[PDB]
């Protein structure tokens, strides 16, 4: 049942269809290419998502966050896991349509790439969700929980 990525753990609560698998391929020149298949949803999901002492949900349609409800500590910094769910629905690029501005090798190079790119600088997890002017909201655009900013990440909000 269960699935793991990196130290985060996902459950399926419900979804429309299994995950589905996209291979990618890559052209290098006419005659070379690199496939590098990837999962995703096809259509709506929720989905349980559990790491340490950081849990909650997220539901989605097809390649679209459309929200997340988290329980976690005070000041937590929730980019890994956040991370780690992005991966697991193919959320934000690059690391699944879209390149790192080289040609990758195969999957694991690319995945490596993917939470090198993304740890570093996370905007593409921003830009993915909008953000917002609504202070009330608890996750933070440098992704700490509850910590005060002049915006907050759209759609993220506390486990009921």
């Amino acid at each position: 049942h269960t699935m793991k990525i990196r130290s985060t753990k996902f459950s399926i609560l419900n979804s429309d269809h299994p995950r589905i698998e996209v291979k990618k391929v890559f052209s290098l020149s006419p005659d070379v290419q690199v496939t590098i298949p990837y999962r995703r949803f096809k259509g709506k999901a929720k989905v349980y998502f559990q790491n340490d002492q950081i849990q909650g949900y997220f539901s989605c349609t097809d390649r679209q966050i459309d929200e997340i409800k988290i329980s976690a500590p005070k000041n937590a910094p929730l980019l890994e896991p956040l991370l780690d769910i992005c991966y697991y629905g193919s959320f934000i690029e690059p690391g699944f349509e879209q390149t790192f501005g080289f040609y990758p090798a195969g999957k694991r190079e690319f995945v490596d790439s993917f939470f090198m790119h993304h740890s570093k600088d996370h905007k593409a997890f921003l830009i993915h969700m909008g953000l917002d002017k609504d202070l009330s909201l608890p996750l933070s655009p440098e992704l700490n929980w509850k910590e005060p900013a002049l915006s907050k990440v759209c759609r993220v909000t506390e486990l009921d």
